[PDB]
């Protein structure tokens, strides 16, 4: 019955990510607890005194790109592993960038392989490089907790000079205090993506869907957002399988009974929300992973002016893609940032995920990085 927090290890190949993952389970055991698109992930769990951690680790760079953009769980925090012996390397940079793009709110650093460094100046040098890297992508580099140690010593139950077990312990306690309790879906502002719309003989409207987050109750005031100008409405009932109720909750499939809505003020793909909670937008920055030929996507490389369908929750909307300055094409299996302009408005926030399709043939997965307009 402990608070659930999603974490993971990021950084360059060979810097110690998988080892630190194993050390974390061992150390938490000894000091606290117990123990289409193809994506290789390893999953692990450990408890501190106050939290249950669900921890993801991926083999290679390509896995991190796909998982962070379209992976099963969104990290509430990421542990950046950087080798103190080697200093930062290309995927040290790119994984911080990708964390920014994907909306990972916090990053903690473990400077690994301290057993290999007998040189205070080198540790200082590498720490400064990493703080700078973090600040380059708007993480608070100067205030980032950086723990120095040896994941491998910890994994082997060694703790000479507190480099091993103690350091991984300090890491977990940093997780405890630096990453806030995430807000559960049930406690966020109400949102349901609309699927079907049925007029109750002109006396009201049922809009159906699966509540994505929050709670809706009889008498609640609501807005209908996207595709056309926002309208207001009032909930007068909730239809569930077999039952008419006064309430519906995140996770539940229902029909929300509405009054004050005009037949065609409401359609599929709009979102029913707590008033003032989400706004409609058309233009945004996005990190996109373009599917592989093998993954059932495209074999063709596309160019500037590409106009695919963007799928957001329960509908799709045509959009124009602008590549970054210096790029003319994008091959299958690439991941790039691009600026997108939709033909119609749609409810959206930073961190919202979407699919890209051509004629019902999935070609990309993306996340909204930054809303423009
Ligand atoms: N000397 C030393 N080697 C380490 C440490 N942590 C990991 N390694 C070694 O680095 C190599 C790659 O580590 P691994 O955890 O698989 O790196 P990953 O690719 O980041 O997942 C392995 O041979 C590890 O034993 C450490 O603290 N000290
Ligand atoms: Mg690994």
């Amino acid at each position: 019955s402990l608070p659930h927090v999603n974490v993971g290890t990021i950084g360059h190949v060979d810097h110690g990510k998988t080892t630190l993952t194993a050390a974390l389970t061992r150390v938490c055991s000894e000091v606290f607890g117990s123990a289409g698109i193809t994506i290789n992930t390893a999953h692990v769990e450990y408890n501190s005194t106050i939290r249950h951690y669900a921890h993801v680790d991926c083999p290679g760079h390509a896995d991190y790109v796909k998982n962070m953009i379209t992976g099963a769980a969104q990290m509430d925090g990421a542990i950046l592993v950087c080798s103190a012996a080697d200093g930062p390397m290309p995927q040290t940079r790119e994984h911080i960038l990708l964390s920014r793009q994907v909306g990972v709110p916090y990053i903690v650093v473990f400077l690994n392989k301290a057993d290999l460094v007998d040189d205070a100046e080198l540790l200082e040098l590498v720490e400064m490089e990493v703080r700078d890297l973090l600040s380059t992508y708007d993480f608070p580099g100067d205030d980032t907790p950086i723990i120095i140690g040896s994941a491998r010593m910890a994994l082997e139950g060694k703790d000479d000079n507190e480099m091993g077990t103690t350091a991984v312990k300090k890491l977990v306690e940093t997780l405890d205090s630096y990453i806030p309790e995430p807000v559960r879906a049930i406690d966020q502002p109400f949102l349901m993506p609309i699927e079907d719309v049925f007029s109750i003989s002109g006396r009201g409207t049922v809009v159906t869907g699966r509540i994505e987050r929050g709670i809706v109750r009889v008498q609640d005031p609501l807005e209908i957002v996207g595709l056309r100008d926002t309208t207001t409405t009032t909930c007068t009932g909730v239809e569930m399988f077999r039952k008419l109720l006064d309430e519906g909750r995140a996770g539940e499939n229902c029909g929300v009974l509405l009054r004050g809505t005009k037949r065609d003020d409401v359609e599929r793909g709009q979102v029913l929300v707590k008033p003032g909670s989400v706004k409609p937008h058309t233009k945004f920055t996005a990190e996109v992973y373009v599917l592989s030929k093998e993954e059932g996507g495209r074999h063709t490389p596309f160019f500037k002016g590409y106009r695919p369908q963007f799928y957001f929750r329960t509908t799709d909307v045509t959009g124009n893609c602008e590549l970054p300055e210096g790029v003319e094409m994008v091959m299958p299996g690439d991941n790039i940032q691009m600026t997108v302009t939709l033909i119609k408005t749609i409810a959206m926030e930073d961190g919202l995920r979407f699919a890209i399709r051509e004629g019902g043939r999935t070609v990309g997965a993306g996340v909204v990085a930054k809303i423009i307009e």
